[PDB]
């Protein structure tokens, strides 16, 4: 069989109202298009050369769907100066025998945020967290299970926690202080934030 990588940006907004992406006429895709941005936008899928609104931030997924042209048009109920980069990434190839399908989801794109990297048993000052989140500390050991404990301070209310060996996941709100931690051996230590 042969494949096309398609991998492709686009600005749509009020200056830029129409995307035509031809896939052609014996072909199937299967990737994403991705609404990355503010601006609603409709999806037309034909079959040779019904639209799907996709709201603010919104990902259309494809499994081997026979398509031959992808239209992408802003939609005229947007408020104006709303723009979105429309993202289209996947493969063309035959027509594979399975299933065809769509589906939509809503994207939240995750960052993360460094607080502390080492190798020992300690840290070495306390630390803020920036955030409302999910504070991450992994700690790597040759043992596994229990590993140490840490203290967080919020306001009027301190809490400590049983660290084990691995991925510790903590909600978090912002302003949040790291006060201390102590491990039972040294240990890869890894501390950041999960934000939104």
């Amino acid at each position: 069989f042969d494949v096309v990588y398609v991998d492709r940006e686009y600005p749509v907004s009020s200056n830029n109202l129409n995307v035509f992406f031809e896939i052609g006429e014996r072909n199937s895709f299967s990737g994403l298009l991705i609404n990355e941005g503010q601006a609603v936008i409709d999806v037309l899928l034909l079959k040779k050369s019904t639209g799907i609104q996709l709201s603010a931030g919104q990902i259309l997924k494809f499994y081997n769907v026979p398509i031959a042209e992808i239209i992408v048009e802003y939609d005229p109920s947007n408020v104006s100066g709303v723009s979105s980069n429309v993202k289209l990434k996947g493969t063309i190839h035959p027509l594979f025998e399975v299933p065809s399908q769509i589906s939509i989801e809503n994207f939240q794109p995750t960052e993360n945020y460094l607080i502390y990297s080492g190798f020992g048993t300690s840290l070495p000052q306390t630390y803020t967290i920036p955030a409302n989140g999910y504070l991450i500390i992994s700690i790597t050991n040759t043992s596994t299970g229990n590993i140490g404990q840490i203290t967080l301070t919020i306001g009027s209310t301190t809490m400590t926690f049983n660290l084990q060996t691995g991925e510790n996941k903590i909600p978090v709100i912002a302003g949040t202080q790291i006060t201390n931690m102590t491990l039972t051996s040294s240990s890869a230590i890894l501390i950041y934030e999960e934000v939104i």
